[PDB]
């Protein structure tokens, strides 16, 4: 691991504090601006939609990426949640109530066994089966997110190849002729410290760069900084133009 404190400039530019962790897959080398915070374990919030999706698909709770999960008719504050979703749109709009229902169907015994099989964070699902990743016991660090994502990239998690391919499709965030980003955002507001996450990877022609960042997020106004700050680091490191 190498520490690169120069990336703190990108946080300071926005009156923010946080960590970005990068992993160069070809070279098996990691870089971060803060070795301590890189290994600090936090609630995953909606980054948990990655493992939750994989488990739901492997147990048949989700049949495929086209299956429609009808809105339950309860009007919630995020307007895009107040409609029917499939796996692609539920990931895109981070539709908590869809994933809460998945978790109830999975159940606590299978959820716990799956997170142990995935070596996921502290493997502790204490709390409500349908909210432990928001206000229960599960904690994961940025470097732990990378370990998990590397297994997903290589189809090495303890679920089917199909489930892993479908979730990677559903993680698609950005693509152009220079790179592909597959990732998931998170926003942990229920338990201090309030933080934002962005975790995933950048596919290049001849390498993949895994990333996991989190940052203090005292209000929702800064959510776009999750991606912006990460992209400043990726640009500095010549991973994206
Ligand atoms: C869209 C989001 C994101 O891009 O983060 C957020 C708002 C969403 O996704 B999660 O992180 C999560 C958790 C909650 F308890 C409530 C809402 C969300």
């Amino acid at each position: 691991w190498q520490e690169n404190k120069s990336w703190n400039a990108h946080f300071t530019e926005h009156k923010s504090q946080g960590v970005v962790v990068l992993w160069n897959e070809n070279k098996q080398q990691g870089f971060t601006n803060n070795l301590k915070r890189a290994n600090q374990a936090f609630l995953p919030a909606s980054t948990f939609k990655i493992p939750n999706s994989l488990i739901a698909l492997d147990l048949g709770v989700v049949k495929d990426e086209h299956q429609v999960f009808k809105w339950d008719g309860q009007t919630r504050d995020i307007a895009t949640w107040n409609r029917d979703h499939n796996l692609i749109t539920a990931m895109k709009y981070s539709v908590v109530p869809v994933y809460q229902e998945f978790a109830r169907q999975i159940g606590e015994a299978r959820m716990s066994k799956m997170l142990h099989a995935f070596d996921y964070g502290n493997e502790d699902i204490s709390g409500n089966v349908d909210s432990f990743w928001l206000d229960g016991g599960i904690r994961i660090s940025a470097t732990e997110q990378i370990s998990f994502l590397r297994k997903l990239y290589h189809n090495k998690l303890h679920v089917s190849e199909r489930s892993q391919r479908i979730v990677k499709q559903a993680m698609l965030t950005e693509a152009n002729g220079d790179y592909i980003i597959r990732a998931k955002t998170g926003y942990s507001t229920r338990i201090e410290p309030k933080i934002g996450w962005w975790v995933g990877w950048v596919e290049l022609d001849d390498n993949v760069w895994f990333f996991a960042m989190n940052m203090d997020m005292p209000t929702s106004d800064g959510l776009g900084l999750r991606q912006a700050i990460t992209k400043e680091v990726l640009k500095q490191e010549k991973i994206i133009p």
